[PDB]
């Protein structure tokens, strides 16, 4: 089971945020931004881009003005704004041409990434998530599995941080599914 244990492993890279200072600056540094934002924009293509909009929904269930681009009632981007970009090589021209539009609005631009490409060049803040690759778990399946982990925990502490519980959650859910 070389699989599992690869991404078992993956999980513990997730440790440093909690234990090192300089990568707990960086999720202090997330969810200071996220608190202080008017609206915040998610954006990802592919499956970077579905693990995104599991954080955009989330983000909204708590009480947040969340977005992700490209769907339907997503609004414009203004200067207290806040843009998350999620993207495995950080390399995939789509990411580039949202990043660098909000680039001349605003400096609040975060970049989730595996491999510091090309889009941590118009990031204010860069949050990369080295995680192991392997022959069966291809191009950037662990980080994906690995970010929506970090995602999930990013909401956990902005839970703790503002004393929120599951009721808020419950009552923001869509209820008409």
């Amino acid at each position: 089971l070389e699989e599992l244990d690869i991404v078992s492993n993956n999980i513990l890279i997730l440790k440093k945020f909690y234990t090192n200072d300089e990568w707990k600056n960086k999720l202090d540094s997330l969810i200071d931004r996220i608190i202080k934002a008017k609206k915040i924009f998610i954006f990802g293509v592919g499956r970077s881009g579905y693990i995104g909009r599991c954080f955009a929904m989330r983000l909204m269930h708590l009480g947040f003005k969340s977005y992700f681009v490209g769907e339907t009632t997503t609004p414009s981007y203004e200067k207290d704004d806040l843009l998350i970009l999620i993207s495995g090589s950080g390399r995939t021209e789509s990411v580039l041409t949202v990043a660098k539009k909000a680039k001349n609005i605003n400096n609040n631009i975060i970049a989730i990434v595996c491999e510091c490409g090309n889009v941590v060049e118009f990031a204010d803040l860069t949050i990369p998530l080295e995680v192991k690759k392997s022959k069966y778990l291809p191009m950037g399946t662990t980080f994906e599995e690995t970010a929506l982990i970090f995602l999930d925990l990013v909401i956990a502490e902005i839970m703790k941080r503002l004393n929120l519980d599951e009721s808020e959650i419950i009552k923001r859910h869509c209820n008409l599914l």
